[PDB]
């Protein structure tokens, strides 16, 4: 009766989730990609027209694998020759078409081995990064102009982060912003000169002989960082002078003492940006804001205008400072910080002003500012049922803080329990996205009235086909531990039935600020281990955890490895303590960070774990990069923070990995946690005697992502688990 | 009833072979390091003396791994902080004792870091080779003398071998050669400026933050080989202020038209020299003869006195060119070559002649040339009993060649089929070692009548032991395959009965000139899985492998990967057809050129084999060495043999991995058979979506033989043989 969802379901993706990106254009229309041609859709009634024919560019001799149209809808970036570079970054080439013409521009190319490009936020200006330097094209077909000359090899980057901040603070390669009618080019400059290189090998295709090595400047814990400097340029006066004058704003004096980061850059006006600075010891944070001064052409940061943003208790945002959403006129602002009991909300802000006024409260969170109106300010949170995994849009009346709508909390509160947003240039439509509990959903909405103006997809087609398998459940629910609720999930088999014992493992990321239990509706390995393997597949938010206060999230301040990894064995625990679980056959897994506290668990010798898998885990906090390990660490020095961080590796607790099966997979081209992490878990095993299995991936990264790789790692993960559960 | 011999026992060496290790000090005496003091030995009567207490070097502050006596007895090389390289190469510190004034010398003491020393062959002279350049010491306690100026790390290196020369050439580190009374100090100069270097990361103990990269220059099939020159200083003619002038020996020209190495160096006389140069396609070879000029200060090696040794079917020599063996006076000499019918036999020549003269033949090769007198040559064979995996000792008359007494044979036939020999300065007495099928025996011996003086050490004491455990037996046979007939061993479980049905490894090693199948007694792994498993662990010697004449040796040639691939297949199926073997068990294992065939074996489709383990292997033979791999596969450019370097890699066989059980280990520092290799295997099974197990070793080498990673790989392939035989 019925077949299961097969692992082969799972890694050939016979059952697909269907989706609906549109990108949009104006206050009223948006585009939609359609594998063969790209339409263009009217928000208010829904009609379409091609944009561009599937045809368009069939001798072009290139794949296309993504484009982008200039704002002002005359040209067409093309995007191809696409090399894949780390979490964000590649290189590529472009090619710009005329709309109007609809003919290639074939002089005055941009480079091959572009690093990136960008339109200007309105009319057609292009400002792309070739050899780590800037250069802008005030029209598609003329000459290039140079903005910097510094530019250099892992040494000085203009325009585009360095390893370190595309990972962990921008999350992007771009370094560049354009002011809002493209007059100014504002810009961040690297200088990675004394940041220390990780090295490793590449072995490429089998016809290289020798392997290469690859050199990336990356700064472990407590190791020189990249510097940063700040332009702004005004694109505006490139035909009157040769060699625009980049005007440099610097630190807050505040800032300037010691090391730190630049974490945010928003323009607030054609002639007001604000930038806000990190130190080193990030619980302390400055904003700037900065205002064009026409007859100086410099650009001047009032002191009485900054704004800081401090923790007492741990580092300063969920993972950096927050980003201000600045009105109209740029005169005041609203931004998501913790108020006095740690609760994450927005306050608003006038610039000149120290303090700033909460404008919402509670015992939850605001998850992120989505648009500004003069009206009203749109938000997602966590509020709704008290739920802290379920996420829902709301409306805010600016004049009346006591006028809070909910505006997707009720649309089908059985189906669609966790939603994200898009909303139009103006505000006045928004595309809402529900992914869980049930199928996702895609609607489409009118700010006016907030009418539901239709389905744009429904996913019917996978519902259809999904009644023809027993799929599994999912629940939600919680624990309480020392008067503290804390949320887990179990994904259980189909026909669940509590009066037998079902094996369960035991599904952990747990890094600070993680959330593995939600109202996502997922199809993933589990789903397989559930569905045909009967394995209740779990996942616990323990102390660390995010999105709940930060009583929770900064309970493990300086003391990585410990509470976030005994509140997962309490877990487990607890659950045996259920009835439905068979307490010998418990298994723990995860992945990066989840690999990391899949093997402290295992080496703690709690007896509660048989096996477990741990993928490209950190082992020794001293390995991993200085940005995200002191922000929950501080500095590896005797004076500051270096006891725990040698009482909190893997390594020290091989000895006690005789008790249970370990499985240690790493990529050899892993770029963010090195395979270097592995090697010595591995080398700290043999040193005591301790027998595990192992797989290295070759030339895979962070990810083990490659199709090939991806169906290989979850193939040789599954029979590890069958031998250690006595199942097929 | 007794235990068996366990895992345990094999790694914690529960039961130790017992030696006899002594070092010969002239003609009538020996060294024998005791583990405390050494003593001193007189080989006619047997009686000794303390050479040197126990107590005479405590407060020193270092642990000393070994040490050097002076020909002339007045010094003592003490060798400490001793820091392995690669096989043979190392670093040391070293200190000087003079033993006459029993006081450690402390001016001019030789550099820490020193990478190679050695005593002249006479009297006290010392020569040493710091950081890549050559120094002389006439005198322990004065000033040393620079004799190179030029050695540069990873660069230019002199009296020292580069990596590819230390271990396909000499295997050794050393590339200086003393004249036979000190005067003259040959060197070699190898220059590696082009050669590409392999790079791979060094993890090191946890306290480090950022790995390190290796790097050294190692040329792969067809790249950039290093260049060598080759130069003789007169130590004699020393200087406060002077270089001693280094003259250098050219080229054949045969030789100098293409790349080339030098393959053997030989002191003829006192000033006397032969060389040996190789070409890089190496089926060619020349031996020059080079006297000192003593009135240019040259040496002159002339034409007529070169003498050309090459093959039609393959290579020259087993891995290289056989060395010489020098009368009295340096006018003729003595040589193993392959003679017209394959066969490896002693040849006699005239310095000055072209043609030399055969004193062995048959079909059964001299192994080796152990010592030369006007009256005798001494060498060891496996004619004995027509069994290739024998080894004897033989004396024939240089006068008569009917004259031919085989030494060993007939001492104790049952246990002793396997002998290597030791003879004193002059060859008036040699120690004989019997290392199979029974323990280890040593034995005194006088060459005068050929008496046997004493037992040395007999290993009665693990006889003991041995006999309370149930042991696995050998047996030593052959099949016979299209005429020709091809050898094995079996490692049988102990109280072996035919009517049973047991599980069978496979143990290969197979690359050209190997032997798997021979008469040597082993405490190894196999003993185990035999004694503790009951399974039979089995090794051929099919196509390509040595001792049995080039028609085998050389059937390989430019074709590795195919025969000795396909006849490893054929044996299993063979000793399946045998009644005892378990057709549903068969695995197959092996290291290095054995981990190669043993993923050829199993990416075959033969069917025949369950399971195997690939420990180290190759994969393709563009990312090996060229002296090793060129020596076997000629050139990997289209003119020559690119196709079958092509043909011949595991990548391409990773389909049909899908049909068996697949344990791949390497090293991650592996400097010989790079990583690399491995990764290549395991990224083309995961392309084609076959799954594998895999174990790497961080920062083991090609030997992954630290203590707890051996201990490590052997426990974690043993779980793996085991489930693989329920
Ligand atoms: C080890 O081997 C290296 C490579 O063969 C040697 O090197 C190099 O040195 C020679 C010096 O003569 C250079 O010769 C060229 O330059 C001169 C003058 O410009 C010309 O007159 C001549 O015709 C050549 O064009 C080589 O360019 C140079 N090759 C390199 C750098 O690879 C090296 O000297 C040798 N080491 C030792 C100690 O001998
Ligand atoms: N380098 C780390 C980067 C990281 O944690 N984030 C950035 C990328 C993915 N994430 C997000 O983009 C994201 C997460 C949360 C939020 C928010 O609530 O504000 C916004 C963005 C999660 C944080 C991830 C990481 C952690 C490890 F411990 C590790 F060993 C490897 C890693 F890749
Ligand atoms: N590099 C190779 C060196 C090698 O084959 N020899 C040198 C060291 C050990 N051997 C010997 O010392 C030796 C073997 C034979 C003789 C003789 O009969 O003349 C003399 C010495 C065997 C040859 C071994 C090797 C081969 C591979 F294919 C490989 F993948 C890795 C290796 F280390
Ligand atoms: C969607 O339909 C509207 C309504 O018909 C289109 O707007 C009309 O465009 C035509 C031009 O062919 C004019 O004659 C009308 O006066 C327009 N009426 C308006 C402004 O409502 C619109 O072009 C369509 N949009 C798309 C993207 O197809
Ligand atoms: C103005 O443009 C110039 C010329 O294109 C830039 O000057 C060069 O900059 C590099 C440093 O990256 C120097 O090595 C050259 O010597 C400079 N030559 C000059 C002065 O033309 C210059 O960087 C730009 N202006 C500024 C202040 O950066
Ligand atoms: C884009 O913004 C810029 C900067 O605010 C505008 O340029 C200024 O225009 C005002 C006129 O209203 C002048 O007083 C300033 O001198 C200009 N600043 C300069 C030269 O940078 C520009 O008008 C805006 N573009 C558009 C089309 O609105
Ligand atoms: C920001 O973090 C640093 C480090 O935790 C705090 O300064 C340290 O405070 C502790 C007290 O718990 C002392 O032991 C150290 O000596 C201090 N080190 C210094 C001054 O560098 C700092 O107070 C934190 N800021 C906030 C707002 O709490
Ligand atoms: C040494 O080996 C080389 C390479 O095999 C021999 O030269 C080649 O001989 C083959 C014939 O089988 C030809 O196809 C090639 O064109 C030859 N290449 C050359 C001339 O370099 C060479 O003859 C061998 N020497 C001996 C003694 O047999
Ligand atoms: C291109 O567009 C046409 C017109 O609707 C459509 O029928 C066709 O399927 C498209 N081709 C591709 C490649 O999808
Ligand atoms: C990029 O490289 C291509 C070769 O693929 C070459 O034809 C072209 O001229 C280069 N320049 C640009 C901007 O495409
Ligand atoms: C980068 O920093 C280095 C090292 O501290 C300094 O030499 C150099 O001037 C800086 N580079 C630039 C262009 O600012
Ligand atoms: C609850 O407090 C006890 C007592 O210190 C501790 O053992 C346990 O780990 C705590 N659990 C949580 C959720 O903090
Ligand atoms: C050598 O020194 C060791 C060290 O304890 C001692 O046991 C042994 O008896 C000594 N042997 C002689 C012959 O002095
Ligand atoms: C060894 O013993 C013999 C026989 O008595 C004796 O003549 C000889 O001198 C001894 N060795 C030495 C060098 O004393
Ligand atoms: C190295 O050896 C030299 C030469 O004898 C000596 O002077 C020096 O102290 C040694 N170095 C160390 C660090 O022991
Ligand atoms: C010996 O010759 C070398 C090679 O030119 C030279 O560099 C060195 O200085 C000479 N010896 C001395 C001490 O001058
Ligand atoms: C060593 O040989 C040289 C050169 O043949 C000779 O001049 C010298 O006398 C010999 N040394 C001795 C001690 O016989
Ligand atoms: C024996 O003959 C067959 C057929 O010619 C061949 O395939 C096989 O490889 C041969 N074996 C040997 C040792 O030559």
């Amino acid at each position: 009766s019925r077949k299961t969802y097969t692992l082969t379901d799972y890694l050939k993706n016979t059952y697909r989730l269907k989706l609906y990106s549109l990108r949009w254009i104006s206050d009223h229309e948006y585009l939609y990609k359609q594998e063969n041609n790209i339409l263009v859709f009217n928000a208010e009634y829904g009609n379409s027209s091609v944009f561009l024919e599937n045809s368009t560019f069939d001798e072009f001799g290139h794949s296309i694998n993504d484009y982008s149209i200039s704002p002002d809808g005359q040209f067409i970036l093309l995007e191809y020759n696409y090399v894949k570079q780390w979490r964000h970054s590649y290189t590529a080439s472009y090619d710009i078409y005329d709309l109007n013409k609809r003919q290639l521009i074939t002089e005055e190319r941009i480079p091959n081995n572009t690093q990136w490009v960008t339109w200007s936020p309105v009319g057609h200006k292009l400002a792309y990064v070739w050899n780590n330097d800037i250069y802008v094209k005030i029209e598609p077909n003329l000459p290039s102009y140079r903005i910097t000359w510094t530019g250099k090899e892992d040494i000085i980057y203009n325009g585009i982060t360095d390893w370190v901040y595309e990972e962990e603070v921008f999350s992007a390669y771009s370094a560049l912003w354009w002011s809002p009618n493209g007059t100014f080019l504002a810009y961040a400059q690297f200088n990675d000169t004394e940041v220390p290189l990780i090295e490793y090998s590449f072995y490429s295709d089998e016809s290289l002989q020798y392997p290469k090595t690859v050199r990336v400047p990356y700064p472990k814990a407590g190791a020189v960082n990249p510097t940063v400097k700040f332009f702004v340029v005004n694109t505006d006066s490139l035909s009157s002078v040769t060699n625009a004058t980049s005007i440099q704003i610097t630190a807050p004096a505040s800032m300037l003492i010691g090391d730190h980061y630049l974490c945010d850059v928003t323009w607030a006006t054609q002639e007001r940006i604000s930038l806000q600075w990190l130190r080193r010891i990030q619980n302390y944070s400055v904003m700037d804001i900065c205002d064009y001064d026409e007859s100086s052409g410099r650009w001047n940061c009032l002191v009485a205008r900054q704004h800081i943003e401090m923790s007492t208790t741990g580092w300063v945002g969920r993972f950096r400072p927050s980003e201000p959403h600045f009105t109209l006129d740029g005169n005041s602002f609203y931004k998501i910080i913790s108020n006095e009991e740690g609760y994450r909300h927005i306050c608003y802000f006038q610039i000149d002003k120290k303090d700033c006024t909460f404008i919402t409260k509670g015992t939850w969170e605001v998850i992120g500012i989505e648009a500004l109106t003069s009206d009203y300010l749109y938000y997602i949170s966590n509020e709704y049922k008290g739920m802290p995994g379920g996420r829902n849009l709301y409306k805010i009346q600016l004049s009346d803080y006591t006028k809070v709508t909910c505006l997707s909390c009720e649309l089908n509160p059985e189906r669609c329990q966790y939603y994200s947003v898009s909303f139009s240039k103006e505000a006045k439509y928004y595309q809402l996205r529900c992914s869980g509990p049930g199928l996702p959903l895609y609607t489409l909405h009118s700010s006016v009235n907030d009418k539901g103006l239709r389905v744009l997809e429904d996913n019917s087609a996978l519902d259809k086909m999904l009644q023809n398998v027993q799929m599994p459940s999912k629940k939600l629910d919680f624990i309480i531990l020392n008067e503290t609720k804390f949320w887990y999930q179990m994904i259980l088999p189909p026909h669940f039935d509590k009066s037998k014992k079902y094996p369960l493992l035991l599904d952990v990321y747990a890094g600070p600020c993680s959330q593995k239990a939600d109202t996502v509706f997922r199809l993933n390995w589990a789903t397989y281990l559930a569905s045909t393997e009967n394995i209740i597949v779990a996942s616990f938010d323990g102390r660390g955890s995010g999105y709940q206060g930060d009583k929770i999230m900064h309970a493990i301040n300086r003391r990585l490895g410990t509470f976030e990894v005994e509140d997962q064995i309490e877990a487990a625990r607890q659950f045996s303590k259920m009835g439905f679980v068979d307490n010998k056959r418990i298994a723990i897994w995860g992945w990066s960070y989840g690999g990391y506290v899949t093997s402290m668990v295992l080496g703690s010798g709690s007896g509660v774990f048989k096996c477990g898998i741990a993928v490209a885990p950190v082992s020794r906090w001293e390995y991993y990069d200085s940005v995200y390990t002191e922000r929950y660490m501080g500095l590896p020095t005797p004076e500051d923070n270096l006891d725990h961080y040698r009482n909190s590796t893997v390594m020290s607790r091989a000895e006690n990995f005789k008790q249970v099966e370990y499985l240690l997979i790493h990529g050899t081209a892993d770029d963010n946690v090195h395979f270097q992490q592995s090697a010595q878990i591995s080398k700290a095993l043999v040193d005591v005697g301790v027998d595990f299995q192992a797989m290295w991936y070759t030339d895979e990264d962070h990810g083990i992502a490659s199709s090939t790789a991806h169906q290989h790692i979850y193939t040789h993960m599954s029979h590890f688990i069958k031998q250690c559960f006595s199942l097929p």
